């Protein structure tokens, strides 16, 4: 939560904040965007938005969500949650997340990551699977999703208007991380 005024971040800052890239040494704190869309047999729907802050020692940005953002959900409505981040949830972050999907059906939780993290640990594999086995939705944060999160979850200068256009690689990077996220879901037999 830690809400205040707006539910997005100013480009002037995000530019030096979201810059946290593998090809860049020096990180401060990453923000996790969440979008929940509920519905009642067609008619009234409640849409929520905002970023969460990871706790140095307690609840990771991911948890902070269900901690205040989505505390409870009605089995009579269709909740549509969406997470837009760059770093994948740790074996613990994806935990409290799977425990929610294994109980809530009408609730559709979604999470994207432009880059896979700790996707080589024997603990994260079994911690990320449950998500795919519980009903969670995992997808490599495509270069097309950013735009929205850049024009919505991010405030643009006044009068001006830009657009995050990754001229470096749209697929090359996707396919790369794509095999990573899936890998955990697909493990080879031990015959060595
Ligand atoms: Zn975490």
């Amino acid at each position: 939560g830690s809400s205040g005024s707006s539910g997005r971040l100013p480009v002037n800052f995000f530019k030096f904040q979201f810059r946290n890239v593998e090809y860049s040494s020096g990180r401060n704190k990453t923000f996790l965007c969440y979008v929940v869309e509920v519905q009642s047999k067609g008619g009234q729907a409640q849409a929520t938005q905002g970023y969460l802050e990871d706790e140095h020692a307690g609840a990771h940005a991911e948890e902070a969500f269900f901690n205040t953002i989505l505390p409870a959900f009605d089995p009579a409505l269709k909740y549509n949650v969406t997470w837009y981040v760059s770093s994948s949830p740790c074996a613990a972050c994806a935990d409290r997340i799977l425990k929610t999907l294994s109980k809530t059906k009408n609730l559709r939780l979604l999470i994207l990551v432009s880059r896979l993290f700790m996707w080589e640990e024997p603990e994260v594999q079994a911690a990320l699977k449950k998500l795919k086995e519980a009903g969670c939705k995992l997808r490599i944060m495509k270069p097309q999703d950013f735009e929205y999160i850049w024009q919505n979850f991010v405030e643009q200068e006044e009068g001006e208007s830009k657009a995050f256009e990754p001229w470096e690689d749209i697929q090359e990077n996707f396919l790369y991380y794509e095999e990573k996220l899936a890998d955990i879901l697909k493990s080879g037999p031990s015959s060595g």
